[PDB]
């Protein structure tokens, strides 16, 4: 197990804090970690997912 990265289910926008929408990925897409990954130009919030 690995974490694999996808920006879309419950995120949209950019990335506020870490921990808060690591939390959103978890409860509504069911991600196992999500934080700010920085994709250019800015961080957004990646859910990450067991892989």
């Amino acid at each position: 197990q690995k974490l694999c990265q996808r920006p879309s289910g419950t995120w949209s926008g950019v990335c506020g804090n870490n921990n808060a929408c690591k939390n959103q990925c978890i409860r509504l897409e069911k991600a196992r970690h999500g934080s700010c990954n920085y994709v250019f130009p800015a961080h957004k919030c990646i859910c990450y997912f067991p892989c």
